[PDB]
DNA sequence: GGGGTCCT
DNA sequence: AGGACCC
């Protein structure tokens, strides 16, 4: 049996901004990227603003909305890493999911604490936060005890995140990653909940669409929908044989297990990132001249990042998106270029990126690009 | 939107 | 190199 916590920061980008400019802490705030409000603080959500909503919709429904620009992710990324490092201090196995979510495997920590316990104050063990579905605790049930100690650790985590980084968030504690992530959002914002095993089925059947299961995305949901599968129960009861043939043995067996609340995937230590990338989207790029300036701009940003990181990238990738869905070209970085960080690495790197660009884009015939991205990977 | 992961 | 997933 495992004890897993999922930590999910409240309106992360908005929190980072409200900390940067505390004069926003009291007003409805929205963080904008191009024409989207990607996230907003809880005051704005109260005024009917939704995640990933159009700035037109948002401006009309809530003309008092204060917008800050969140296209440069630098500060969010930096705070994101402070959070996971703080969690890694609790237990070293921490898996990041995007910038604002972490899983921690607490089972070793829980076991250590229980061993230190006397029967005197084992009486006595208490929950911190909400119990999912108001389920009764059985102090004689060792699984219940282990999960409650988890909720205590989770509370210490949220307290340290607030006290040391100024950030609030939710936590969900359960026996695997799927359930911990489903349960962490039951009470929001800035609260936590623990899932006892006999409420597992209640949690999974509380979902309304199979897309709400982590692991089942747009494409997979579409296939399932095609098969007449709509509820969690539908997926639970659909023919394994048929499903296996429709989506392949790997996806079928995995997602069908997910529909019963079963997930044996380990919490993986994320550690340092395996790639660095920067991108810009735009309405139109139809010339190599600006394509180069664009790319130079991105390359500038990236180099600062590999600079302070330490490790060195052994491959570059250039990515594009044409009008009306992405294409990419990569190649190893010349060994001599790799030794760069106090000379002029720009020019030779731009040279390589442009060769890659022309290989993928016919510059002798009109082109219409709508995104450019540069990615460094294969770090050593 | 502006990132990131892993598998095939 | 592309596809699928996550935020
Ligand atoms: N398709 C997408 N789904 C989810 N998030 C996305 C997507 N595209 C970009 N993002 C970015 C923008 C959001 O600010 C952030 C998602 O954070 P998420 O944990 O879903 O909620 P949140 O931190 O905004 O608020 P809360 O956790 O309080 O609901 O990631
Ligand atoms: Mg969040
Ligand atoms: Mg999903």
């Amino acid at each position: 049996s495992r004890v897993i916590v999922h930590v999910d920061l409240d309106c992360f980008y908005a929190q980072v901004e409200m900390i940067s400019n505390p004069e926003l802490k009291d007003k409805p705030l929205g963080v904008q990227q191009k024409y989207l409000v990607v996230t907003c603080n809880y005051e704005a959500r109260k005024l009917g603003v939704k995640k990933l909503m159009n700035v037109r919709d948002a401006k009309e429904k809530c003309p008092q909305l204060v917008l800050v620009n969140g296209e440069d992710l630098t500060r969010y990324r930096e705070m994101s890493y402070k959070v996971t490092e703080l969690l890694e201090e609790f237990s070293p196995v921490v898996e990041r999911l995007g910038f604002d979510e972490n899983f921690v495997d607490l089972t070793e920590m829980v076991e250590k604490r229980l061993q230190q316990l006397q029967s005197d104050e084992l009486s006595a063990v208490t929950v911190s936060g909400h119990v999912y579905n108001n389920q009764s605790i059985n102090l004689l049930d060792v699984l219940h005890i282990r999960l409650l100690v988890g909720s205590q650790i989770a509370a210490e985590m949220r307290e340290a995140m607030y006290n040391q980084l100024g950030l609030t968030g939710c936590a969900g504690v359960a026996s695997n990653k799927l359930l911990a992530k489903l349960v962490s959002g039951v009470f929001k914002p800035n609260q936590q909940t623990v899932l006892l095993p006999e409420s597992c089925q209640h949690l999974i059947h509380s979902l309304n669409h199979i897309k709400e299961i982590p692991g089942i995305g747009y494409k997979t949901a579409k296939c399932l929908e095609a098969l007449g599968i709509n509820s969690v129960r539908d997926l639970q009861t659909f023919s394994p044989k048929i499903l296996e043939k429709e989506l392949g043995i790997s996806v079928a067996q995995r997602i069908q297990k997910l529909s019963f609340g079963e997930d044996n995937s380990p919490v993986i230590l994320s550690g340092p990132p395996q790639s660095f990338s920067e991108e810009d989207s735009f309405k139109k790029c139809s010339s190599e001249v600006e394509a180069k300036n664009k790319i130079e701009e991105l390359l500038a940003s990236l180099l600062n990042r590999v600079c302070q990181d330490g490790r060195k990238p052994h491959t570059v990738r250039l990515i594009i998106r044409r009008y009306s869905g992405r294409e990419s070209r990569q190649c190893p970085i010349p060994s001599h270029v790799i030794q760069k960080l106090n000379y002029d690495v720009m020019t030779p790197m731009v040279d390589i990126l442009m060769k890659l660009f022309r290989n993928m884009v016919n510059v002798k015939m009109p082109f219409h690009l709508t995104l450019l991205s540069v990615c460094f990977c294969n770090l050593k």
